[PDB]
């Protein structure tokens, strides 16, 4: 069960971490490249690994998430739980209110577009087959 997905709030998607170092949402179910090793890697801090393309996700300096080809201080996310049952994931790097976050179109927001009471940016970690 220690294999997680992350499921949005809208839009019936779960998140991706894609070969080509993309990263957006999915509605299908037997999507390898959603499957995910969620680590916590400091007091309220994640990595997110996506495992079958070996990237983590990363957000860079412009508020843009990536799958990188490494881990580095981009891949670090703040986690927090909100009431409602859903997490947020924000950039430890950019303290900005910089949140992971999928549109209607399962596209990743930019971060400077993103704040903690869209619910674009609440997710739910389900462990697979847990
Ligand atoms: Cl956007
Ligand atoms: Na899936």
């Amino acid at each position: 069960m220690r294999l997680r997905r992350l499921y949005c709030r809208t839009g019936g998607f779960h998140l991706q971490i894609l070969p080509d170092g993309r990263v957006d949402g999915t509605r299908e179910d037997n999507s390898p490249y959603s499957l995910l090793e969620i680590r916590a890697v400091e007091v309220g801090v994640v990595a997110i690994k996506g495992v079958k393309s070996g990237r983590y996700l990363a957000m860079n300096k412009k508020g843009r998430l990536y799958g990188s080809k490494h881990f580095t201080d981009e891949c670090k996310f703040k986690e927090r739980l909100l009431e409602n049952g859903y997490n947020t994931y924000s950039s430890a790097k950019y303290r900005r209110g910089w949140y992971v976050a999928l549109n209607k179109n399962g596209r990743p927001k930019k971060g400077n577009r993103t704040r903690r009471t869209q619910k674009a940016t609440h997710f739910l970690p389900l462990p697979v087959s847990g």
